[PDB]
C-alpha cells in the first residue's frame, strides 16, 4: 500500500511505499522479479496514462518517495505533442535496477543515465502513481539522451488480456498497428516545445526483442545489486537505505526501521495547475 | 450560468443554461451570432476535449437540457481510436440552428440529420460541457452518417491566440500539420470499435472553406428560423419552447417565465467511470 505526505501539487508531496503499514524504499526495498525468472517484473508505475505531471523515484531521500520533478524551481510538466496526450503509457521504472553512469554501453558508446531502468507499459488498464504491477517484459528502445544511454523497456501488466497474446515485440506491432513508431516519436520530440532539441536513438532507432531486454535489465540489475551489495564506496548523493530482505543482502546500507521515523507535514489535497497541460503543440 | 439537477454519470443528469438565475433554452434562446455577422458564433460546448462520454442538447424536453446520450439503456462513451484520445477538441454544436431531415442537400443528395449543427473547436483551453463560447469558423467537413448529412463546422475560441493567425481552413492545416487529417480519421473511424462500420464524406471528404460553412449554418439557421418563428405545424416531438425575444419575441412556442419546475431533482453526485473511457482500440 502507498500512502502520502506533503501537499499535493507542491514540491512538499511526497508518496511512500508500505508493507504491513511499514514504510520500505520504492528503489530498494521492491522485488526486481515478481515471480522467478519466468517472464515476470516488477514495475513502479510513477506516471500514470495520459497524464502530464513529471514523477520520479527520487533516488536522494531516505525511503525514495515519488514525488514531482522540479527545476527552474516549479513543477514540471511534459507537453503534448499532437497526437499525443501526455504520456502514452503507463510510465514508470524497475526497482533494483541502476544505469550506473561509469559504465558505458557498447552499442551507444553512452554512459548510462543514472536511473532505474525506465518502462513504458502498455496495457488498457491506466494505473495510479505509485502502483506496483507484475508486468511481462517485450522489447526495448535505446534512447540517446544528451549524451547518454536512456533504455525505455516495452512491457504490459500481465493481468491484461492482451499480455497472452503478445510475447513478443513483432506481436505488439502486430496487434497495434502505428504504436511502436507513435512511441518512438513521442521520445524522439517531447523536449521541443522546451526549446531543447530531437532526441537520437540506439541502432538508428530499432527496438529490439524481449531476449534483448532482459540482458539490458539484468545488467542493470548487477549494477544496483553493486550500488547495494555491502558495496562499501560513496557512490552516495543516492541514498542506499533499504530494509529488505533478499539478501538484505545484508546490505551495509540497510537499517531498522528507522524509515517509520519518518514524520513529516500530513497529506493535504491542494490547488490545481496551470501551463501547458492542455495545448497542443505541433512537431510532424 | 449553468445548473445541474439530477444525478451525474446517470440518465437523471441535466445540465440547463440560465440567465439572471432565469432558466433558458440552449437551443433556441441563445442566439446564433455572438457578435454582428462578422464571422462570431456562439457555441454551445457540450463535450470537453479529450472525454469520452456522449452528452448532448436534448431537444425532446423543456429547456433543452444537455444530457448523457443513452443507447441499450446504458451512458454511452466514445471509444478512443489511436492514437487519439476521445474526443480531440472541444465538440458541441451551434444554437439557434437545425439539420432539418426533410431537406437534402444538394450535394450529398443525404437528408439533413435532424439536429443542430455539430462544431469541432480547435484551441488550446478545455471547455466545460455547458459553456457558450464565441467562435470564428474557419471550415466544414461533410460526414455522411448513416444515411444522413452530419456536418461538423472547423472554428476557434475567439480569446484563444491562436485566433488571429487562423482566417481560414488552410491556415488551420499550416500552423497544425496532421490535424485536419486526424480530424476526418476520428469521423472515418469513431463507431468501428462498436461493430459499426467507417463513415464516408461529402466531397470525397474535402474540407471546405469558411465562405462555404456559413452558408451552411445560415440555412442550418433558416432551417430552424422556420422551426421556431411561426411554422404552427407539428415539430416530431421537438419542443420549441422559448423565452426570448431577444427575438423568438414571438414564436408561436415562446412562453415566459418557465423558471417554475425546472424543480426535477436537486443535484447529486454519483459514481464515476463505466465503459472504454480507457481502452485503445487499432482501426
Amino acid at each position: 500500500m502507498s500512502v502520502e505526505r506533503g501537499t499535493s501539487n507542491s514540491a512538499s508531496y511526497k508518496m511512500f511505499l508500505t508493507h504491513g503499514g511499514s514504510p520500505i524504499s520504492y528503489f530498494h526495498d521492491v522485488p526486481l522479479f515478481a515471480d522467478a525468472t519466468n517472464n515476470c517484473y516488477n514495475m513502479i508505475v510513477e506516471i500514470p496514462r495520459w497524464t502530464n505531471a513529471k514523477m520520479e523515484i527520487c533516488k536522494e531521500e531516505l525511503m525514495n518517495p515519488i514525488k514531482h520533478d522540479v527545476k527552474n524551481n516549479k513543477l514540471r510538466y511534459i507537453y503534448n505533442v499532437f497526437p499525443h496526450k501526455g504520456y502514452i503509457w503507463n510510465y514508470g521504472a524497475l526497482p533494483q535496477t541502476w544505469e550506473d553512469p561509469s559504465y558505458v554501453d557498447e552499442d551507444t558508446k553512452a554512459k548510462g543515465d543514472n536511473d532505474p531502468i525506465d518502462v513504458c507499459e502498455i496495457g488498457s488498464k491506466i494505473w495510479p502513481s505509485g502502483s506496483v504491477i507484475p508486468v511481462k517484459v517485450l522489447g526495448i528502445l535505446g534512447m540517446i539522451d544528451e549524451g547518454e544511454t536512456d533504455w525505455k523497456v516495452i512491457a504490459i501488466n500481465v493481468a491484461d488480456p492482451m499480455a497472452e497474446k503478445l510475447n513478443d515485440i513483432l506481436d505488439v506491432d502486430a496487434h497495434m498497428p502505428g504504436f511502436l513508431k507513435a512511441t518512438r516519436d513521442w521520445f524522439k520530440y517531447y523536449k521541443v516545445p522546451a526549446g531543447k532539441p530531437e532526441n537520437s536513438f540506439a541502432f538508428n532507432g530499432e527496438f529490439k526483442n524481449k531476449e534483448f531486454a532482459a540482458k539490458i535489465i539484468s545488467k542493470t540489475h548487477e549494477h544496483w545489486q553493486k550500488l547495494i551489495s555491502t558495496k562499501v564506496e560513496a557512490g552516495p548523493i543516492i541514498r542506499a537505505n533499504v530494509t529488505v530482505k533478499g539478501s538484505p543482502y545484508m546490505v551495509s546500507k540497510e537499517d531498522f526501521i528507522d524509515a517509520l521515523q519518518k514524520h513529516e507535514d500530513f497529506k493535504r489535497g491542494s490547488e490545481p495547475t496551470d501551463q501547458a497541460i492542455e495545448q497542443w503543440h505541433f512537431c510532424n
